[PDB]
């Protein structure tokens, strides 16, 4: 087991080619999931799974700069289930982070910070028991 928050780093930021893998298991009354990709206090991609957002299961992913959130992006496709093990892969491609669960793909997501190598760590928390959180390069 790994302790949740978790900070996973990222040495000399990410690049195209790199694949992070999440390995967890939900927690049983789960409300919330995110993962934080950092450039310092800045906030390049947050991915958040809410489980009861006024009764409705989404995930909303944004970018936080200066303490500022900016524009949402909202998928209603909700790969997790609560007391589940599950898989996220995070792959960065030249343009998105491309987002798949359990082997299917499940969204993209624009870079809107464009300093990639500035991107030196990723934070884990919320309502998971965390197995495994690595990366290789494909
Ligand atoms: C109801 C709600 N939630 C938000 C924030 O939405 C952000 C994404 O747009 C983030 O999800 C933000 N958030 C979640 C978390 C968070 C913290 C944790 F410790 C865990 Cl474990 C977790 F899963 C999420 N921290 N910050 C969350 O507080 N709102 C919000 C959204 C925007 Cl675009 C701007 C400002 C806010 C507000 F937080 F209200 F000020 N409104």
């Amino acid at each position: 087991p790994l302790i949740v928050p978790y900070n996973l780093p990222l040495p000399g930021g990410v690049v195209p080619r790199m694949l992070i893998t999440i390995l967890g298991t939900v927690k049983p009354n789960a409300n919330r999931i995110a993962l934080d990709f950092q450039r310092g206090n800045d906030v390049a991609f947050h991915f958040n799974p809410r489980f009861n957002e006024n009764n409705r299961r989404v995930i909303v992913c944004n970018t936080k700069l200066d303490n500022n959130w900016g524009r949402e992006e909202r998928q209603s496709v909700f790969p997790f289930e609560s007391g589940k093990p599950f898989k996220i892969q995070v792959l960065v491609e030249p343009d998105h982070f491309k987002v798949a669960v359990n082997d299917a793909h499940l969204l993209q997501y624009n870079h809107r910070v464009k300093k990639l190598n500035e991107i030196s760590k990723l934070g884990i928390s919320g309502d998971i028991d965390l197995t495994s959180a690595s990366y290789t390069m494909i």
